């Protein structure tokens, strides 16, 4: 992929954002941006030019489910790569996250090879 | 361009005259047919087409299939796809997003409705 993708992190805990943002710095992407919640999230999606959208599954004010719909349902942004974070690897979470169009998911806490895996599976399906 | 060239992919011979008359009436005019998934992709891969219009329903390859084999190609990757289906499903409207379709629209449709879809994809796109 273009080492340039401009990628969103969201989660109400900052030291989650800043591991993550740690691990795709590790993979070569360096254009991060960070948000709390999924309204923060919307907010700075507006601005434009994002390219991966990473999410935490659970947030005040817009949780992560919410978010992925929001973007799904949105004309701009419907085909929007969406990784949703999740903190267990229940099968019927899972099943909620695919039925809202999740690109793919990811158990917390994991390491920088799992996300350069599940990376590299959505942008070969996208032609990323 | 109104000289962008068009590939209208379904199965029922009716269904492609209809949209190939809709697109006129839009004032497009470079229009191609095929008759599903595995014959589209044979004009594809022969190149230059601008745009792929086609029914979620088709033998051999159908619709999602078709979207999938094109988003994952090198070259056929940001191809414009339209994505036709029968009735409001969410279910099949979210899996067209999921996969990268362009849009959707539901049929039977007008070319007003055409039109509108057209115009934000164009407009998304900057074409």
């Amino acid at each position: 992929a273009d080492k340039e993708l401009k990628f969103l992190v969201v989660d109400d805990f900052s030291t989650m954002r800043r591991i993550v943002r740690n691990l795709l710095k590790e993979l070569g992407f360096n254009n991060v941006e960070e948000a709390e919640d999924g309204v923060d999230a919307l907010n700075k999606l507006q601005a434009g030019g994002y390219g991966f959208v990473i999410s935490d599954w659970n947030m005040p004010n817009m949780d992560g489910l919410e978010l992925l719909k929001t973007i799904r349902a949105d004309g701009a942004m419907s085909a929007l790569p969406v990784l949703m974070v999740i903190a267990e690897a229940k099968k019927e979470n899972i099943i909620a996250a695919a039925q809202a169009g999740a690109s793919g998911y990811v158990v917390k806490p994991f390491t920088a090879a799992t996300l350069e895996e599940k990376l590299n599976k959505i942008f070969e399906k996208l032609g990323m």
